[PDB]
């Protein structure tokens, strides 16, 4: 295997979490002003998300600082050498579901990158889908000038020493929209305001280094049966990002689609290049798919995604998209002999990956609709194009999973299971799966969030426990490839 944990770190006792209950829209007017949390989507904030970049010798973490009363952004250096936790307290808190801070948003991630180019330190946070809006809005005026939100370092700054390793590296908004001296969130990656439409109404931010070394960033723009995914690049030069360029076209049935459809999966730089696999949710909603539907890639041989898109096949893509039978690599619906109107449930399971080889890997899940009927039926499919393959081979011989990741000849499956970090490895392009490492003692974690780099693992993990304040732990697992 090659498979262990190489160190486990504390980062802090006290990262935010939702311990009080789940609202809805009956109820979200009124949430508990008590010691605990409600929350409208899910408990998880912090060690979620695009929250854990390592750099050099260094792991950057980001999360909100515990206290339901607290809410703080905060961006942690671990010097894996030293072993030193520098912490940077940010003046923005939590604000919460439509900016009412008394209810949890699990949406509102704090993304995070460095540079290698010119060690910049990025952080785009708290946002879901946010506009300048008035009284009358869903928003009721609370994100004007302030609906995207970006903080940014001078250079050099994630290479200073730890007495160096403060805010005062951080760039305030000095624009004509500043509110004020301690305002650190900008609205444009762009620098120019004029271009703030173009970083309007977005969720999830997410980043990638190119293999030159170049800065990616993308969010999403809509939900359901309506979605668009936008991308930019960072411009180390002149320490500024490109405008949002689209991936696919929103509202698809005014660009010629048959349907608008929504978009759920990633896009990911991989295997040197950016690519996009998802699953759609067509706004039909009088076909056997209740949700989604589909299996869909795509890949662009321009640095920045600028075009060139191609499918798995090579063929040339329309950019952007609007027809996503373009793309389209099989149908996990055909797993399953439902013919009902919305008999075929595929929302959870999916996930997707590129080995260094070009092995093209996909995972989902699909039930039916009705649990209670006579002929219910369940399936994980995994379905994989080993480099020099023709076709797929799809197998339902799979016990499914939520995420897949690759590191040098290798897939694997990492997650928790009763609260310890597990790790699962098989040869990229195959099927065999066998479970390589199990954490069996010491303290549980409720959930966390995983990057891959250097051959190893980070595990950014939330201890279990009760409240709203809770400690975060850094594991470090050498996947055995390196
Ligand atoms: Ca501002
Ligand atoms: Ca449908």
């Amino acid at each position: 295997s090659g498979v262990l944990l190489e160190s486990q770190t504390k980062i802090t006792d006290g990262a935010l979490h939702f311990d009080g209950k789940k609202l809805n829209h009956n109820t979200f007017e009124n949430p508990s002003k008590s010691q605990a949390y409600d929350y409208f989507f899910g408990r998880n904030i912090s060690a979620h998300g695009d929250a854990v970049k390592p750099y050099k010798h260094f792991v950057f973490m980001t999360w909100y600082k515990g206290g339901k009363e607290e809410r703080n952004v905060m961006l942690s250096r671990f010097n894996t050498k030293t072993g030193v936790v520098k912490t940077i307290q940010f003046p923005h808190r939590h604000t919460g579901f439509r900016g009412d801070p008394l209810v949890g948003e699990s949406h509102n991630t704090i993304g995070l990158a460095v540079s290698p180019l010119n060690g910049t330190i990025h952080m785009v946070y708290d946002m879901h889908a946010y506009v300048d809006d008035d009284e009358t809005g869903r928003f009721k005026g609370r994100f004007v000038d302030d609906f995207f939100r970006y903080s940014f370092s001078v250079a050099g700054a994630a290479d200073v020493p730890d007495d160096e390793f403060t805010l005062e590296q951080f760039v305030k908004d000095t624009s004509e929209l500043s509110q004020g001296a301690d305002d650190y969130k900008h609205l444009t990656m762009t620098g120019n305001l004029q271009d703030k439409e173009n970083f309007s109404a977005l969720t999830y931010p997410k980043f990638y280094t190119s293999d030159d070394g170049e800065l990616l960033h993308y969010m999403r723009w809509g939900g359901n049966n309506n979605g668009a995914y936008y991308f930019n690049k960072y411009d180390a030069k002149n320490q500024k990002w490109t405008r949002f360029t689209p991936f696919n076209h929103k509202d698809q049935k005014t660009h010629g689609n048959a349907y608008n459809w929504g978009l759920y999966g990633q896009m990911k730089y991989i295997n040197g290049k950016l690519r996009v696999g998802f699953q759609q949710r067509s706004a039909n909603n009088d076909d056997r798919f209740k949700y989604q539907n589909g299996v869909y890639y795509a890949y662009s041989d321009h640095p920045d995604g600028l075009g060139n898109w191609k499918n798995v096949d090579g063929e040339d893509m329309t950019w952007p998209l609007v027809n996503s039978d373009e793309i389209k690599i099989f149908e996990p619906g055909d797993y399953i002999d439902h013919t009902a109107p919305n008999s075929v449930h595929i929302v959870t399971g999916f996930d997707w990956t590129v080995t260094e080889n070009d092995d093209v890997h996909f995972i989902t899940h699909v039930r039916s609709t009705d649990t209670k009927r006579s002929d219910y039926k369940e399936v994980s499919i995994h379905a994989f194009k080993p480099a020099n393959a023709v076709d797929f081979t799809i197998t339902t011989d799979f016990t499914g999973a939520d995420s897949i990741y690759t590191s040098g000849d290798s897939i694997f499956i990492i997650g928790l299971k009763n609260g310890y970090p597990f790790v699962e490895k098989a040869k990229g392009g195959s099927n065999d799966f066998e479970v390589v490492y199990q954490q069996a003692s010491g303290v549980k974690f409720d959930h966390g969030t995983i990057h891959i780099e250097n051959g190893k693992a980070y595990y950014y993990l939330m201890e279990k426990g009760a409240g709203n304040a809770l400690p975060l732990h850094l594991q470090v697992i050498d996947l055995g490839v390196t």
